[PDB]
């Protein structure tokens, strides 16, 4: 069948060296079209990581399995540490009380779904400040997560930290595949370029484990001073603003419906990267 012949060069594409494109999905909804199922991701996309993660419907627990392996697109597990971090200080619990449940939940589901690993995402401090008393609360939160997490990535388990690489010791970096800089709120390449060699050169993060983050919605400003979409001048910035490791897409759904293709900006963003021989 041509169609075999076809998928197994998608997963030989994904084998060899390339630019990464990720993106950040919407799932578990119904009502609308198409737009709604995990089925409808590019072939071609290197993972998706599933906002609802937690519990998954019928509809996703069979797409999975499918892209995974006919594609060998990754799954990851969306895990908010931020919000974890919120509820706990709101009602006056210790985090260890809301978290170590909470990574109980994502362990089992990454298992029992058959899920491909996580992404975490953090934007609270870090524990680069000065006081003691907050920067042991952090310190005693980073290392339930590792202590959870760290298993799982020895069974090749994919990790992305969605926060600052400071984050992360020395120590743990080799715990996450990818570090994913949020650049959504850069305005041009300067921005960028200056994000970029902050996570590489101060925080020391190898340039090819490094992801930028864009959005199918927001716009920024290119090096004519033109205003442009992100995705696709983000794409190009994986490049020209020191080669990294590609690109995450945030609220890919948003890119889901255009003229003819769906997710035209994120095939587009992958065709540019990674360009077809044929």
């Amino acid at each position: 069948e041509l169609y075999a012949r076809y998928t197994q060069a998608v997963r030989n594409y994904k084998s060899r060296k390339h630019y990464a494109v990720c993106v950040r999905f919407d799932n578990g909804h119904s009502g609308d079209g198409e737009k709604d199922f995990l089925r409808s991701m590019p072939d071609s996309i290197d993972a998706v990581i599933l906002e609802n993660a937690a519990t998954l419907n019928s509809a996703d627990l069979e797409d999975i399995p499918v892209l995974q392996t006919n594609f060998a697109t990754k799954v990851l597990f969306s895990f908010n540490l931020t919000s974890i971090k919120e509820n706990a200080e709101s009602s006056g619990q210790e985090i260890k009380t809301l978290l170590a449940p909470a990574l109980e939940q994502m362990v089992s589901a990454i298992t029992d779904n058959g899920l491909d690993g996580a992404s975490i995402s953090y934007t609270g401090d870090i524990g680069l400040g000065n006081n003691a008393a907050v920067n042991a609360s952090i310190t005693e939160m980073r290392q339930l997560l590792l202590d959870k997490i760290t298993p799982l990535a020895k069974n090749g388990k994919i990790f992305f930290l969605e926060s600052n690489p400071l984050f992360i010791p020395e120590a743990n970096r080799d715990v996450f595949t990818r570090y994913v800089l949020n650049t959504t709120s850069s305005k041009n390449a300067s921005q960028l370029r200056l994000l970029i060699n902050e996570a590489i050169y101060y925080a020391g993060i190898p340039s090819d484990k490094l992801l930028i983050t864009g959005d199918p919605e927001l716009m920024t400003t290119d090096n004519n001073d033109g205003l442009v979409s992100q995705v696709p001048f983000f794409a190009i910035q994986v490049i020209d603003c020191g080669p990294i490791g590609g690109l995450m897409i945030q609220n890919v759904a948003a890119d889901y419906s255009h003229a003819n293709i769906t997710y035209k900006e994120t095939r587009g963003a992958i065709q540019t990267l990674n360009p077809s021989p044929l």
